[PDB]
């Protein structure tokens, strides 16, 4: 009867089993790893994702480090490397840089071209008859330079596609060989291991920069832990920004009204920001803690060493939290979503990643025209990527009225 792990839901209609899950009395349900047998704790239910989430005895550290029960079916990283950008960063002293190169300070700093860039790739597309691809020609662009300009540095465009393709390869529960997704993660190691520090040298603010430029102790971070870095910064902004910016943009293109709302009133636009997190699904996994000791939530006891999941899609259409949680409903006050996550772990990024959402959904506002070109059910999608993704946004004009 034990159900396995993960549910295969590759396109945004989630699966059954969250409902279910929900259903039962328990805060957590037990499940099975499809790929390691592992057995994990799974969380579905907003209140309970809240206090798991604020809990201190769950360890995301923990969780990470080989060996820990998992979901995902090889280790994600480099065989014989730490792979914890956070725990490196957290060690190293430098906690501060991350904060500094992502708050509301270096927001500012690129919100401009950010706008500009989304307004310039946007624009660009009006002059298309017919059938154009938005993932193709809006949301990679535009998440390539989100990546290359506040995270890592100039990136040629062989570096790009070579980033790209190690987090669509490396971030899968399936639909690769176990090599080619060992691979994934030695071809990325080795990358930074001889770029990061070129590329932290390049023109520009981006964190990898200020990560090498920060003092530490014992001379300069050294080449292996700036090549952590790196990997950290392409697993936490190229997928999550390109797959969520499609997704958003599938949402917004069925919602046209939504859509002509805001172009009616821009002051709108943060709110459906919100709401574009709360109801794009954006990860076909959890997040994961390790219990560093035993604990008991409304009765059930977890034992130091297991794993605990949250899936953050479950929790945001859970119909205790969210009246009508599968409508997509723009001026939803509350309440607060878990599109980036809960607690000490909340998602460094979530400024950044607001302002690029933001530019994005504000590019549309001004141009209600713009339509998907094919039914919702005639996309198609990845299967088996950790982050949706549809393989291609095919969309159309039908008017070209913009302010
Ligand atoms: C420039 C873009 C981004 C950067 C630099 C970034 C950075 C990061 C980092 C470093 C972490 C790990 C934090 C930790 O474990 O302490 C993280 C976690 C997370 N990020 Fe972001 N992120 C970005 C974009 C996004 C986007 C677009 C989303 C969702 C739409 C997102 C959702 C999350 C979530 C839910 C977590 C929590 C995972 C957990 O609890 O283990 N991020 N992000
Ligand atoms: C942002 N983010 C952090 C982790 C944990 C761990 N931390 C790392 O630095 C390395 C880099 C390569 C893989 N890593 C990890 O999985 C993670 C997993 C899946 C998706 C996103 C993730
Ligand atoms: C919505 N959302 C959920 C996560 C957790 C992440 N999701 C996965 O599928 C993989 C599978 C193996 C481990 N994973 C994780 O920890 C996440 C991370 C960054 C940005 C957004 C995120
Ligand atoms: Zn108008």
């Amino acid at each position: 009867a034990t159900l396995t792990y993960p549910f295969h839901d590759w396109s945004q209609e989630l699966s059954p089993r969250y409902a279910q899950l929900r259903a039962s009395d328990a805060p957590v349900c037990p499940v099975v790893s499809e790929g390691t047998g592992d057995h994990l704790w799974l969380a579905t239910r907003y209140a309970a994702a809240v206090e798991l989430l604020e809990d201190p005895r769950l360890s995301s550290e923990a969780a990470i480090a080989s060996g820990a029960p998992r979901q995902e079916p090889v280790e994600l990283r480099a065989p014989g490397t730490r792979a914890d950008g956070v725990a490196m960063l957290r060690e190293a002293g430098l906690r501060s840089v991350l904060a500094d190169g992502l708050g509301p300070r270096a927001v500012r700093r690129h919100q401009g071209w950010i706008n500009d860039l989304a307004e310039t790739l946007m624009s660009a597309l009006a002059s298309r008859e017919g059938t154009f691809d938005l993932a193709a020609d809006f949301v990679e662009p535009l998440s390539s330079a989100l990546v290359s300009r506040t995270l890592l540095g100039e990136l040629s465009a062989d570096e790009r596609d070579l980033l790209a393709h190690c987090a669509d390869t490396g971030l899968r529960f399936c639909g690769v060989t176990h090599e080619e997704q060992v691979h994934a993660f030695t071809q990325m190691h080795e990358f930074f291991l001889e770029h990061a520090r070129r590329l932290a040298g390049t023109p520009g603010e981006h964190l990898l920069k200020l990560i090498a430029e920060a003092p530490v102790d014992h001379g300069p971070l050294s080449d292996e832990a700036l090549a952590e870095a790196g990997s950290l910064l392409v697993v936490a902004g190229f997928p999550t920004s390109s797959g969520f910016l499609c997704g958003a943009l599938l949402t917004l293109l069925r919602h046209p009204d939504a859509v002509q709302e805001l172009h009616a009133h821009p002051e709108r636009v943060p709110s459906a920001v919100e709401e574009l997190l709360r109801y794009t699904p954006l990860s076909t996994g959890s997040v994961k803690r390790m219990a560093t000791e035993d604990l008991e939530i409304d009765g059930v006891r977890i034992k130091v060493g297991e794993v605990v999941m949250v899936s953050l899609e479950a929790v945001n259409h859970d119909p205790d939290a969210f009246e009508d949680p599968d409508v997509f409903r723009p001026g939803r006050e509350g309440p607060m979503h878990f599109g980036f996550g809960r607690g000490r772990h909340f998602c460094p990024g979530n400024r950044l990643a607001r302002c690029v959402i933001e530019a994005t959904v504000r590019a549309v506002a001004r141009r209600p025209g713009l339509r998907l070109a094919v039914a919702p059910e005639e996309i198609s999608w990845h299967e088996g990527l950790f982050f949706r993704r549809p393989r291609a946004i095919p969309a159309t004009w039908h008017h070209h009225h913009h302010h």
